């Protein structure tokens, strides 16, 4: 059900059939580890977002040829060597739909976002920005301070340390009946093997904002950044069907 992979050696120069733009690889860098071609996340002491001044993760955004704007999975591989400290949470990437802010305390009438956070103890959670001004009958599903999290009971210790963590995040917009939003949209996320799907969500106002970018921007946080120097290891970036 791979649609197509990122080709790292193009992440800075393109992305190939990914449409790759807006990068920031920080002190990040693609390398080879583990006889893999991966990008080593450096995530510094006390970096985390902008209210943390040190320098950690790296950001990027897709619109691969083939992304289905009506439902979309995207996946990864995630590498932690023992000793890493997950600290309170913390971003990995996911999908936008629309256009304007859903992330960081901002939210849009014309926006969304379904994002994969790790959380304490290497946990896992789905973790979702609605649009302003609408409906939703998800208890909690406000567009109001922060993101919004899902699978908290679900993903405990999910992320192993030396090993190959593989990571999914599906989304697939609601329907619209007379250009009303019907409350039926989708997301699931999976974890070494394990989904979790949310059902009963309306991702956008009308039939014309949909799924448009995977955007990628991984750091500590917030509201707290990395209790020291360290690195984790991403690779095999997949765009895979719903
Ligand atoms: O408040 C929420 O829904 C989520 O917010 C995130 O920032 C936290 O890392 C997570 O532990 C919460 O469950």
């Amino acid at each position: 059900n791979v649609i197509s992979t990122l080709d790292l050696n193009l992440l800075t120069k393109g992305g190939g059939s990914w449409n790759v733009d807006g990068v920031n690889m920080k002190k990040s860098a693609v390398t080879t580890f583990d006889g893999k071609r991966v990008v080593k996340a450096v995530y510094d002491k006390n970096s985390g977002t902008s209210a943390n001044p040190g320098v950690g993760g790296f950001s990027f955004s897709a619109v691969p040829d083939g992304l289905n704007k009506n439902a979309i999975t995207f996946a990864w591989e995630v590498f932690y060597p023992k000793g890493f400290d997950f600290a309170r949470g913390g971003k990995h990437g996911g999908t936008f739909i629309g256009h304007g802010a859903a992330s960081g305390y901002q939210h849009s009438k014309t926006g969304a976002s379904n994002r994969i956070m790790w959380q304490e103890k290497g946990g896992v959670i789905d973790y979702i920005y609605p649009p302003s001004d609408l409906k939703q009958k998800i208890p909690g599903l406000d567009p109001e301070g922060h993101g919004i999290g899902f699978f908290q009971d679900d993903f405990k210790n999910a992320l192993k340390y030396d090993v190959w963590n593989r990571i999914e995040i599906g989304t697939k917009m609601n329907t619209f009946k007379n250009g009303i939003p019907q409350l039926d949209g989708e997301s699931y996320v999976i974890v070494n093997g394990k989904k979790e799907v949310l059902k009963r969500i309306n991702w956008s106002r009308s039939p014309d904002l949909l799924i448009s970018r995977f955007d990628w921007n991984t750091f500590f946080g917030g509201p707290l950044p990395s209790p020291k120097n360290q690195v984790a290891y991403f690779t095999n970036f997949q765009m895979k069907k719903y």
